[PDB]
Protein backbone atom coordinates (compact mmCIF):
# COMPACT_ATOMS: atom_id res chain seq x y z
CA UNK A 1 0.00 0.00 0.00
CA UNK A 2 1.02 3.28 0.25
CA UNK A 3 2.64 3.07 3.48
CA UNK A 4 4.69 0.23 2.42
CA UNK A 5 8.45 0.16 3.35
CA UNK A 6 11.72 -1.48 1.72
CA UNK A 7 11.61 -2.08 -1.78
CA UNK A 8 8.94 -2.46 -4.35
CA UNK A 9 8.69 -6.03 -5.31
CA UNK A 10 10.04 -6.12 -9.16
CA UNK A 11 11.78 -2.56 -9.09
CA UNK A 12 15.56 -3.37 -9.02
CA UNK A 13 18.21 -1.36 -8.00
CA UNK A 14 18.87 1.09 -11.28
CA UNK A 15 15.25 1.05 -12.60
CA UNK A 16 15.39 4.31 -14.60
CA UNK A 17 11.86 6.53 -15.43
CA UNK A 18 11.98 9.83 -17.48
CA UNK A 19 9.29 11.58 -15.70
CA UNK A 20 8.28 11.97 -12.15
CA UNK A 21 5.05 10.38 -12.89
CA UNK A 22 6.77 7.44 -13.62
CA UNK A 23 8.10 6.98 -10.20
CA UNK A 24 5.12 7.60 -8.74
CA UNK A 25 3.13 4.78 -10.67
CA UNK A 26 5.77 2.87 -9.88
CA UNK A 27 5.11 3.31 -6.35
CA UNK A 28 8.92 3.22 -5.67
CA UNK A 29 7.97 7.43 -4.71
CA UNK A 30 4.48 7.69 -4.47
CA UNK A 31 4.12 12.01 -4.40
CA UNK A 32 4.73 13.79 -7.97
CA UNK A 33 6.15 16.73 -6.54
CA UNK A 34 7.22 16.29 -3.10
CA UNK A 35 10.62 15.02 -2.49
CA UNK A 36 9.96 12.80 0.10
CA UNK A 37 6.78 10.46 1.23
CA UNK A 38 6.33 9.94 4.91
CA UNK A 39 4.01 10.08 7.55
CA UNK A 40 4.31 12.09 10.73
CA UNK A 41 2.88 9.23 12.69
CA UNK A 42 4.85 6.73 11.31
CA UNK A 43 8.27 6.95 9.01
CA UNK A 44 9.35 7.79 6.12
CA UNK A 45 9.10 5.01 2.75
CA UNK A 46 10.95 7.27 0.32
CA UNK A 47 12.26 10.22 -0.98
CA UNK A 48 14.44 12.47 -4.00
CA UNK A 49 17.45 13.76 -3.99
CA UNK A 50 17.45 16.78 -6.97
CA UNK A 51 19.62 19.47 -5.64
CA UNK A 52 17.52 21.88 -3.47
CA UNK A 53 20.88 22.85 -0.66
CA UNK A 54 23.95 23.70 -1.95
CA UNK A 55 25.42 22.39 1.59
CA UNK A 56 23.87 18.70 1.22
CA UNK A 57 26.98 16.41 -0.23
CA UNK A 58 26.09 13.50 -2.03
CA UNK A 59 29.05 10.78 -2.08
CA UNK A 60 26.62 7.76 -3.16
CA UNK A 61 26.71 5.22 0.30
CA UNK A 62 26.28 8.18 2.06
CA UNK A 63 24.67 11.57 1.59
CA UNK A 64 23.80 14.55 3.83
CA UNK A 65 19.68 16.11 3.45
CA UNK A 66 18.10 19.48 4.27
CA UNK A 67 14.59 19.16 5.35
CA UNK A 68 11.66 21.13 4.38
CA UNK A 69 9.30 24.19 5.50
CA UNK A 70 8.65 26.49 6.59
CA UNK A 71 11.03 31.00 9.31
CA UNK A 72 12.44 28.17 11.30
CA UNK A 73 12.14 24.63 10.47
CA UNK A 74 10.07 22.20 12.83
CA UNK A 75 10.08 18.97 12.88
CA UNK A 76 6.66 18.43 11.84
CA UNK A 77 5.12 16.51 8.55
CA UNK A 78 8.03 14.92 6.79
CA UNK A 79 10.96 16.23 8.73
CA UNK A 80 9.34 14.32 11.70
CA UNK A 81 8.70 11.06 9.59
CA UNK A 82 12.22 11.31 8.65
CA UNK A 83 13.70 11.38 11.57
CA UNK A 84 11.25 8.77 13.28
CA UNK A 85 13.39 6.69 11.04
CA UNK A 86 16.06 7.01 13.00
CA UNK A 87 16.68 4.41 15.20
CA UNK A 88 17.03 6.36 18.17
CA UNK A 89 14.16 8.03 20.25
CA UNK A 90 13.00 11.19 18.54
CA UNK A 91 14.26 14.13 19.71
CA UNK A 92 12.91 17.75 18.29
CA UNK A 93 15.16 19.90 19.65
CA UNK A 94 18.69 18.65 19.32
CA UNK A 95 18.34 15.69 16.98
CA UNK A 96 19.52 11.77 17.91
CA UNK A 97 22.19 9.47 16.59
CA UNK A 98 21.52 6.18 15.72
CA UNK A 99 24.27 3.93 17.07
CA UNK A 100 22.81 0.78 15.44
CA UNK A 101 21.57 2.78 12.31
CA UNK A 102 20.89 -0.17 10.14
CA UNK A 103 18.21 -0.84 12.21
CA UNK A 104 16.35 2.13 11.47
CA UNK A 105 13.40 2.18 9.30
CA UNK A 106 14.48 1.80 5.23
CA UNK A 107 14.07 4.63 2.93
CA UNK A 108 13.86 3.88 -0.70
CA UNK A 109 16.37 6.58 -2.32
CA UNK A 110 15.96 7.74 -6.40
CA UNK A 111 18.06 10.35 -7.85
CA UNK A 112 17.18 12.74 -9.84
CA UNK A 113 19.33 14.69 -13.14
CA UNK A 114 18.56 18.14 -11.59
CA UNK A 115 20.80 16.98 -8.30
CA UNK A 116 23.40 16.88 -11.26
CA UNK A 117 25.84 19.77 -9.99
CA UNK A 118 26.92 18.66 -6.57
CA UNK A 119 26.50 15.40 -7.16
CA UNK A 120 28.22 13.33 -9.58
CA UNK A 121 25.77 10.14 -8.66
CA UNK A 122 22.75 11.59 -10.28
CA UNK A 123 21.56 10.30 -13.52
CA UNK A 124 22.47 12.24 -16.17
CA UNK A 125 18.78 11.36 -18.08
CA UNK A 126 15.32 11.05 -16.05
CA UNK A 127 15.14 9.41 -12.38
CA UNK A 128 17.01 6.03 -10.93
CA UNK A 129 15.94 4.01 -8.07
CA UNK A 130 19.86 3.58 -6.03
CA UNK A 131 18.16 1.22 -2.98
CA UNK A 132 17.46 1.44 0.79
CA UNK A 133 19.22 3.69 2.88
CA UNK A 134 19.09 4.69 6.50
CA UNK A 135 18.86 7.18 8.55
CA UNK A 136 22.33 7.40 10.68
CA UNK A 137 21.69 10.74 12.45
CA UNK A 138 19.65 13.70 12.48
CA UNK A 139 20.48 17.42 14.01
CA UNK A 140 19.31 21.05 13.88
CA UNK A 141 21.58 23.72 12.59
CA UNK A 142 21.33 28.01 11.33
CA UNK A 143 21.20 27.18 7.39
CA UNK A 144 21.93 29.89 4.69
CA UNK A 145 18.66 31.49 5.04
CA UNK A 146 19.65 32.59 8.70
CA UNK A 147 16.45 30.62 10.18
CA UNK A 148 17.00 26.67 11.54
CA UNK A 149 17.21 23.71 9.38
CA UNK A 150 16.82 20.23 9.93
CA UNK A 151 19.96 18.26 8.37
CA UNK A 152 19.74 14.40 7.87
CA UNK A 153 22.47 11.40 7.20
CA UNK A 154 21.55 8.74 5.55
CA UNK A 155 23.59 5.79 4.71
CA UNK A 156 23.43 2.87 2.22
CA UNK A 157 22.62 -0.52 3.69
CA UNK A 158 20.61 -2.37 0.18
CA UNK A 159 21.59 -6.22 -0.61
CA UNK A 160 21.83 -5.16 -4.12
CA UNK A 161 24.88 -3.48 -5.50
CA UNK A 162 24.71 0.72 -6.13
CA UNK A 163 24.16 1.46 -9.60
CA UNK A 164 27.28 3.16 -10.39
CA UNK A 165 29.44 0.39 -9.14
CA UNK A 166 31.22 -2.33 -11.78
CA UNK A 167 28.80 -4.82 -10.43
CA UNK A 168 25.87 -2.49 -10.47
CA UNK A 169 26.43 -2.44 -13.98
CA UNK A 170 26.61 -5.88 -14.29
CA UNK A 171 23.17 -6.43 -12.84
CA UNK A 172 21.72 -3.69 -14.83
CA UNK A 173 23.05 -5.09 -18.30
CA UNK A 174 21.96 -8.24 -17.00
CA UNK A 175 18.55 -7.32 -16.43
CA UNK A 176 17.89 -5.66 -19.48
CA UNK A 177 17.18 -2.01 -17.92
CA UNK A 178 16.36 0.66 -19.46
CA UNK A 179 15.53 3.95 -19.82
CA UNK A 180 11.63 4.10 -19.37
CA UNK A 181 9.51 6.25 -21.48
CA UNK A 182 5.74 7.14 -21.18
CA UNK A 183 4.25 5.57 -24.54
CA UNK A 184 4.04 7.68 -27.59
CA UNK A 185 6.28 10.52 -26.04
CA UNK A 186 9.68 10.07 -28.33
CA UNK A 187 6.98 9.44 -31.09
CA UNK A 188 5.09 12.68 -30.46
CA UNK A 189 8.36 14.85 -29.74
CA UNK A 190 9.71 12.96 -33.39
CA UNK A 191 6.32 13.89 -35.21
CA UNK A 192 6.93 17.53 -34.05
CA UNK A 193 8.07 19.63 -36.47
O1 LIG B 1 29.78 2.80 2.53
C1 LIG B 1 28.96 1.78 2.82
C2 LIG B 1 29.11 0.40 2.25
C3 LIG B 1 30.03 -0.63 2.86
C4 LIG B 1 29.93 -0.76 4.32
C5 LIG B 1 29.56 -2.11 4.66
C6 LIG B 1 30.32 -2.64 5.80
C7 LIG B 1 31.05 -1.61 6.57
C8 LIG B 1 30.41 -1.46 7.92
O2 LIG B 1 29.45 -2.28 8.26
N1 LIG B 1 30.70 -0.60 8.85
C9 LIG B 1 29.88 -0.20 9.83
C10 LIG B 1 30.51 0.77 10.54
N2 LIG B 1 29.89 1.29 11.57
C11 LIG B 1 28.73 0.94 11.90
O3 LIG B 1 28.21 1.47 12.81
N3 LIG B 1 28.12 0.06 11.28
C12 LIG B 1 28.59 -0.55 10.27
O4 LIG B 1 27.75 -1.34 9.88
N4 LIG B 1 28.02 2.07 3.70
O5 LIG B 1 26.72 1.92 3.54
Amino acid sequence: PSNHYGPIPGIPVGTMWRFRVQVSESGVHRPHVAGIHGRSNDGAYSLVLAGGYEDDVDHGNFFTYTGSGGCDQKLTNTNRALALNCFAPINDQEGAEAKDWRSGKPVRVVRNVKGGKNSKYAPAEGNRYDGIYKVVKYWPEKGKSGFLVWRYLLRRDDDEPGPWTKEGKDRIKKLGLTMQYPEGYLEALANAH
